[PDB]
């Protein structure tokens, strides 16, 4: 029984040592900058919210990872942070150093 | 005029740098294990073909990266290898170690 409901990061980097992959992806929305989560499965499947994850939890042969490894928070500091950027040559998507993650979570809503 | 057609490993490295991911995937077939290499661009779209790569590059801006760092060749050694195991509890994606890396280049055909 995991209780405790606040993953720590310790956490959330486990199933990045057992094939899964998590990124956080930043862009400017209707009014603000906004990020959203995904995980990529073993697999390579693509999973954008938590219940396709609990999903491929019960689908998949899966031993040391489990719901509690996992979060969807943009603002919980594991994986690959990506941002779209706007110059005159066009919309760029790139890899955020980890200097430049913390300013980040701070700026998304 | 990039004339020399066997990319080094390096120059294979390059993109990681510039916020793409390449995996190497392995799993067996009708009669033989055998591998496929994608790549995700930075933007996160999956790519498995050299052409998709090159429609890619001229529909984006991309300053560093360019077609002669790019290689479809699962028995290149950059990027994530991954390999689909059978045992009684069902089919499983695991990622190798490097160690593990080279007898499976050598075993894909």
């Amino acid at each position: 029984v995991m209780r405790r409901r606040i993953a720590t990061p310790e956490e959330v980097r486990l199933p990045l040592q057992h094939g899964w992959r998590r990124e956080v992806r930043i862009k400017k929305g209707s009014h603000r900058w906004q990020g959203e989560t995904w995980y990529y499965g073993p697999c390579g499947k693509r999973m954008k919210q938590f219940p396709e994850v609990i999903k491929y939890l019960s689908r998949n042969v899966v031993h040391s990872v489990r719901r509690e490894h996992f979060s969807f928070s943009p603002r919980m500091p594991v994986g690959d942070f990506f941002e779209e950027r706007d110059t005159p040559e066009g919309l760029q998507w790139v890899q955020l150093s980890a200097e430049e993650i913390p300013s980040r979570i701070q700026a998304i809503t």
